[PDB]
């Protein structure tokens, strides 16, 4: 036998930090949760008990929260690329450094109309995440993404004209409800190394912030075909507006609503125009992903 | 053996409704999760296997639906009162209704600064609950809460002058992080029955609108002197700005957020007045809890 | 206002204790979550900042530690009882402590047939729990109970003779899957104090032993009629075996398993006694309980 | 723009079957949860709202039932193969098929030491799980799991001789915890169709009982080096096993178990030889991957 590949290190690192203004009092908490997992020539600790090799993964969890005392943990994409590229650089036989990031949200608290200046609020569990992966004499891959990011329209989503065979009960529908749960992805353009990244940063914060309002704009807007031509939409306005993007990736459950037929009861009439309560269903889900690129 | 007590029914009843205006094509969605335990003289489905006396949880839920269909969903505190009276109305044999609801948010989105006739976002997971208890000849009783509002202080929190004896570690603090998720319930004066209910409507939303504000500008504004001081400044106003509700209570996790010693690394300063990278801790919690009624 | 309850403490505290026998190498592992809540002369820590009367939720941490470093932690209903007799006896203004512990499984693994000395595995997610009320001059009210304990039969289960108005719907059925998550307490007789508790330690494991063998014969052999019918079964045994038990409570969700009409494709018959093939439902579920005690 | 890659279907349906021996009056269950995302010649669902190219999500769902009341599902490597090449066979312009399947434990009850015909217990959360992939032209690619298996061993493991330099504060120790949740996958070589899968349906629960059997004695027998070194004795004992795998993969999580320095309180020896009450951390965590192949 042998390692045909290896990767290890430390998971759900939770780390906060705080920013003070001396001078105006404000205060910006940041919050996410990390992992770094490296590769490099480590197979002797696996196939030889050679622990030489190994950089401890506690070692590892010292140097995340070193690494966020020492350098901006915004935006994410820069913070995962200072990160890897510290191990690949520190370390000689460490060789890749896989840096997972998922950013928590605490927007800042507005009190009788001010912006207080150190309280925050979990305004949902949407997150914003990076997956930086920092490769000797290769660069520097970034995934930007938005996820949990959850909505529901309840007219302008039709689904009608999809195939039928002796496998479909599914009745064609010009008026439903449409919900999901968004899981958006930017693929950047390879980074030559960390100079770079810091040369884009401003872009970083910028994408994301576009990559949400197209994504809420054209939910909302679009009087939707299907999910597949919902979500291609937002993709391909994503692309349009950052040429540093090479691809945008959504994967969205459909969380289906079903209409309640109360027709045996008293001839009540909730199906059709007259719907107006649904049984939102836990299980299954339509599940639909798309990969946009730029064209030939 | 006897039964001494026993309920059933129908948990985890998912349920949306939407009310569409027709002029202005304004629509508005509501959804919600429902339990429902009867209580009566069904002793005998228990003891002698005689199913005459349930009425099986099947119908329960569908009794739910037909309710939303034909009632108003909201506030939730109504709700729950026309769907327990329902059961111990119709059925002469069950005594009690146990209704309990969770709502689910579902916000209109803003598009371009404008509200968006139908399509709304889950701004977080925070809930509106509601506890209604229909009891045969007592009438009816409500706990009203809001949980899951997370909220995070960064300063202007403190922790000091508590007992120290030989079990005692933790030192004094006189500026720490402070955040926890919000449980905060009230407890409406017993109602006579569904009339007394439907007779104070508009106090059900103002009043849970009431204790959102207070709980959110009491935590952002008090320089706290323990989770248990900054609650009852929050359960104290409460009382004092609904005189239909008798008690106020908190559940309050106090989520840690550790210092980290960087000191062993580099002399690098990270704790008191230099401390600006923490370690978030999962578990354990503390958990504070009071109830404040009026004094005699 | 004034504070009309009040309780405080370390919640989600997680609790590892091995035992090494010198002698034969065995090893025996304990895995606990403990919650410690205190009641006393506490109300001016809510009402006037006073933290003099605080016993901090970090002391009551350190507190669990050391009480499992100096005690047995087996059985859990010992282990609670001195924790809180400890609370009780050590802080003059504490009156009451509630201590809530989950065990975890760790059972030990058979290797080539023989029990290893060192090596275990989590055989399902089944608990053991106890709620311990220590109260001054009150004694000590111990909860014993087992949950997460997943079973489902697939024939020799019923449901007919069932209430049927404008509401109905279910059909009767005389032959249906039953599943469930069990949830089994039992209330011992109040205890005097920490002695007492002593005085039947043999009692708490035969009695959880008794309860979880009756559960799953009583399940398994029971042509059940009903939920209701089968758990007041599995009460009637328990309180026959243990005179110190005052009263068993069940409370059991009814995980449905929907049969699925297939007869709109090529005629497949897969309901009724051709019902092969069902879809679990996630939601919504019956729930139902019952509380039995011994007749007047 | 245009679409780089898609794949869309129906995800988390949950499946039951029982087999009922009418001779013997045994009865066995089986429950699992499926996933089929299909690919093909599906682009213009996306960039031309062309609905006529898809199988609904619907029609997805209704497959799964039909094709479990028509064949085996078991094992699930068997079924997924037979689910994915429905789909590329009976859609032309389908190309792919992708087939994930959770399978749940349902352990037949033995009652007074004999095995009960109906009544089954979930022993544990551990899952076996395929990844079926059926691609057209290309065959059928399946990678076998067994995931969620949690272990303790309380002495027999070891990490010293790590990377020690500035970031490291990891004490090297002789005798630890080492506990995991299992995450296994054997990856078999590419199968041509259908028909050379049913070829080696006999391999597929041997092999499942192979990599289980290998993985608890390996990590209850080892004196454990590092959690590196015991996962590649795991996966090469399932390699020299198994001709018909190509590779193993584990990821392991180490979930920590910290020492408890009470030396603090009353001079207690809570460490090194006297540990013996530890805390058990929820996070961060280690997490160790390897892919182990033949070697060249
Ligand atoms: O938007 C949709 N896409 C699909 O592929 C589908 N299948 N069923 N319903 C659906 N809705
Ligand atoms: O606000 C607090 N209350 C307490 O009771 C406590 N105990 N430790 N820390 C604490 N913080
Ligand atoms: O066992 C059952 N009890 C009930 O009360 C019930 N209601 N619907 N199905 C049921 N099954
Ligand atoms: O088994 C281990 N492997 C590692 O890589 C490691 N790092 N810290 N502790 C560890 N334990
Ligand atoms: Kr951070
Ligand atoms: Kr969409
Ligand atoms: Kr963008
Ligand atoms: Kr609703
Ligand atoms: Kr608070
Ligand atoms: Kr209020
Ligand atoms: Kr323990
Ligand atoms: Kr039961
Ligand atoms: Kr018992
Ligand atoms: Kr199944
Ligand atoms: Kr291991
Ligand atoms: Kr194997
Ligand atoms: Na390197
Ligand atoms: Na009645
Ligand atoms: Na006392
Ligand atoms: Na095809």
């Amino acid at each position: 036998s042998a390692v045909k590949a290896a990767r290890y290190g430390k998971d759900n690192v939770r780390v906060y930090k705080v920013h003070k203004d001396e001078k105006t009092g404000v205060q910006t908490v940041y919050e996410m949760t990390v992992c770094v997992l490296l590769e490099g020539e480590i197979e002797t600790s696996y196939t030889k008990a050679d622990n030489s090799v190994i950089v401890a993964t506690d070692s590892i969890k010292n140097t995340i929260y070193i690494t966020a005392k020492q350098n901006p943990v915004t935006p994410p994409e820069l913070f995962g690329s200072i990160l890897g590229t510290h191990f690949i650089e520190k370390y000689n036989h460490i060789h890749a450094a896989h840096v997972n990031i998922v950013c928590h949200r605490w927007t800042r608290m507005d009190i009788d109309g001010k912006p207080h200046p150190h309280s925050f609020i979990r305004d949902s569990e949407e997150k914003r995440n990076v997956q930086v992966d920092v490769v000797e004499g290769k660069g520097i891959d970034i995934k930007s993404s938005l996820s949990g990011l959850t909505v529901l329209k309840s007219t302008n989503s039709q689904f009608w004209g999809f195939l039928r065979d002796e496998y479909t009960t599914l009745k064609e529908t010009w008026d439903r409800i449409l919900s999901t749960d968004v899981d958006a992805t930017w693929q950047w353009k390879n980074f030559s190394g960390l100079q770079e990244v810091r040369s884009h940063v401003p872009k970083f914060d910028a994408t994301w912030a576009t990559a949400r309002e197209v994504t809420l704009k054209t939910f909302a807007e679009d009087n939707s075909a299907s999910v597949q031509a919902t979500m291609y939409k937002m993709a391909e306005q994503i692309l349009a507006r950052q040429q540093l993007i090479e691809t945008v990736e959504y994967s969205l459950p459909n969380k289906h609503y079903f209409e309640i037929d109360l027709s045996w009861h008293k001839g009540l009439q909730n199906t059709g125009k007259n719907a107006e309560v649904f049984a939102p269903q836990s299980d299954p889900n339509g599940l639909i992903k798309c990969t946009v690129g730029r064209s030939s």
